[PDB]
RNA sequence: GGAUCGAUCGAUCGAUCGGCAUCGAUCGGCGCCGAUCGAUGCCGAUCGAUCGAUCGAUCC
């Protein structure tokens, strides 16, 4: 029911200007949304008829909010359709727009439209809702609509343009240090989505606090470990690893520039990847053995890469979970070699193995953090029997590793699986939530706890200007509400026409493509794939290979999550056809009924024929060459 | 497969502050020392821009 929040909040929508409303709940900005399309579609008379668009970012939103407005629009002879990826082949889509007024579609197939040709202008559309509207920042397609929108309002063919109306919870700050910088920002968002007022609750807050989640901060710098001795096994590992990896280049130090690359950390990760990088254009012109260095290296940087994981794992979770890691790793990749690099290395792991479970099933090596881990949700679980703990770490890795942890620890029983009826949930990204605790990163039940366990001081101090960050978006807030209307429109009028001739400056040519038929070679396997003269893009993004002797050259594999994308359907993975590569390629396909593979640049390295240089891309986009449509009348 | 966002971190550049090292100008005391100003190199603290890596999430 519509209560005087809810209708405060909604009020400057009523009169006709775009707006950036800001309700901390999600059934209160659904309640607030479904008022404005009641109001502004029962304001046309006769003859006339809106076309409110909702947008929702992804696909469980979308699925609620469809469910939403098609069991709220039934009394008012009014007829509801959502679309998205399952639905965006079907029927065409200017049919269910030209026949339908609250369109809910997620917001890429709108920008593919109007990239295409159909929709041919914002102006069918009569007012626009954005879910989740603080996202509308840089290139998103939030961003993307709002871009048309506004090269069709300031190219001066503005017909009857729709209200950009907005919902979210949070405005946001960004990289403003200042209150002036927190004020351009709250600007440059205003002018970006083109509203003039900013609608918050400043009259009812004493029913606004009745569902709010007010946190409580209970921040804990605690010490890490101090007897490292699985730390000097695996670093004494990595040390005479990295010392035989040196036997085939004598430059490995010259490849990077990363320096104080301590174990455990992420600058060696990164130091990991960007060596991994710098090998992997190895140019020797014997053409045999390359293959062979760059096989051995490669199965030594993912063993570095590997041992690092598990000494980022052995310092947040287990020793054990460490050793587990590893454990799989050294089956999972058994059984794709059995050359005289990996039985080395894999002698080296079970050579060190015997020490390593001594070491890991002491019960005086335990991390202090878990202990006191245990120890705060031990306490919290003494306070009170029905608390749903919320554990935000840092990678997946950890995701089952912690739960393995969860599932290893005697002192703690009342903690159930709830890897994502469930205790404790741990995830990575985002309900009750009755407490949150936050190991090593950066609902409903009312005095909830958000606990932050760090060996870092800067996360403490980034959470600590985080809340002054809150405090000064919320003054800078109410220092825009003071402000008069026309002022604020001639602004947010500066700021994106600014905006419309910076983006318009950044509008960069047709590359020329690339004469030469260039050859595509594996990242570690480095063979003769495929020619860029057999390469066809399919629909200006996705690439493939219709050459005959290409389906010779990989191999298949079980797909584990196969969902049909746009108009293709996936069937299986491919992988190099050699004896023991089995490096990833790409996804075997079915675009409509042929069975022609779609590869990725990123498990691929592009070799000219006339230079010879190797060349290393991660999106096609900055591959630049030859780009043949795909035609079906060939194959 | 392709695109998008967020967190951390790295590289480059610029700005503010402090410290170390070096070169010149003025004043005072008995060639030496104290003070300030001007310039260069390095490091530390913070901020901004661009690029990238990892991780996670999202969509087509
Ligand atoms: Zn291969």
């Amino acid at each position: 029911k519509p209560r005087n929040y809810q209708l405060e909040l909604a009020l400057p929508a009523m009169k006709g200007k775009n707006t950036i409303i800001c309700a901390p709940t999600g059934c209160g900005k659904t309640f607030v949304s479904l008022l404005i399309c009641e109001h502004h579609l029962k304001k046309f008379p006769q003859g006339q008829k809106g076309k409110v668009v909702f947008f929702a970012n992804q696909i469980p939103v979308y699925e609620q909010q469809k469910s939403v407005f098609s069991k709220y629009f039934e009394r008012h002879g009014y007829r509801v359709t959502g679309i998205s990826g399952a639905t965006a082949e079907n029927v065409p889509v200017e049919q269910i727009v030209e026949n339908n007024d609250i369109i809910i579609l997620t917001p890429q197939i709108l920008v593919n439209n109007l990239k295409k040709g159909t929709i041919p202008s914002l102006s069918i559309f009569t007012l626009m809702i954005f879910d989740e509207c603080h996202n509308t920042s840089k290139q998103h397609p939030y961003n993307m609509i709002m871009f048309n929108y506004l090269d069709q309002k300031l190219g001066g063919s503005s017909g009857p343009l729709p209200q950009v109306i907005g919902l979210t919870a949070s405005v946001g700050v960004g990289d403003a240090k200042n209150t002036d910088e927190a004020l351009d920002y709250i600007c440059k968002l205003c002018a970006s989505l083109d509203a003039s007022v900013i609608a918050t609750v400043k009259h009812n807050l004493e029913e606004l606090e009745q569902v709010v989640y007010k946190p409580q901060k209970f921040f804990r710098k605690v010490e890490s470990r101090i007897s490292d001795k699985f730390k000097y096994i695996i670093a004494q590992l990595m040390r005479d690893t990295e010392s035989l990896a040196k036997r085939i280049c004598k430059d490995l130090e010259n490849l990077s520039q990363i320096q104080n690359r301590e174990f455990g950390t992420q600058k060696y990760e990164q130091w990991i990847v960007t060596v991994q990088k710098a090998c992997m254009v190895f140019q020797m012109p014997d053409k045999d053995e390359e293959s062979r260095i760059c096989k051995a290296l490669f199965l030594y940087t993912s063993h570095l890469r590997k041992y690092n994981d598990a000494l980022i794992i052995s310092e947040h979770a287990r020793m054990k979970d460490a050793l587990d890691y590893l454990k799989d790793f050294f089956s999972n990749v058994r059984a794709a070699g059995f050359d005289e690099i990996e039985q080395d290395l894999t002698q080296r792991f079970e050579e060190k193995l015997q020490e390593l479970e001594s070491v890991s099933r002491d019960p005086s090596n335990e991390n202090p953090k878990l202990e006191d881990l245990c120890f705060i949700l031990q306490e919290e679980y003494h306070l009170n029997p029905e608390t749903i703990t919320i554990l935000f770490v840092k990678t997946r890795a950890l995701v089952d590793a912690l739960k393995n942890w969860i599932e290893g620890n005697p002192k703690l029983s009342f903690l159930k699986p709830g890897i994502l009826d469930h205790n404790i949930l741990i995830a990575t990204s985002v309900a009750q939530c009755n407490l949150v605790i936050l190991y090593e990163y950066v609902g409903r039940a009312r005095g909830s706890k958000c606990f932050l366990l760090t060996s870092n001081a800067g996360v403490i101090e980034k959470e600590q200007i985080n809340m002054y960050k809150e405090k000064m978006m919320n003054d800078s807030i109410l220092r825009l509400q003071t402000w008069d209307e026309a002022v604020f429109r001639e602004k947010i009028l500066h700021i994106q026409t600014h905006e419309k001739f910076i983006r318009d400056s950044q509008e960069k040519p047709k590359p020329v493509p690339d004469k030469e038929n260039k050859k595509l070679l594996c990242r570690k396997c480095k063979a003769l794939a495929c020619y860029t003269a057999d390469v066809r893009v399919i629909e200006e993004c996705h690439y493939t290979v219709l050459g005959d002797a290409f389906k010779e050259c990989f191999v298949s594999r079980p797909h584990p999550k196969p969902k049909q994308f746009s108009s293709f359907e996936k069937r299986a993975k491919i992988f190099c056809a050699r004896q023991n590569c089995s490096h990833d390629w790409g996804i075997h396909v079915k675009y409509k009924t042929f069975e022609i593979p779609v590869i990725k640049i990123e498990s691929f390295v592009v070799e000219d024929i006339a230079t010879g240089v190797q060349t290393l891309y991660s999106k096609w986009k900055d591959f630049h060459f030859e780009k043949i449509p795909f035609d079906p009348a060939e194959m």
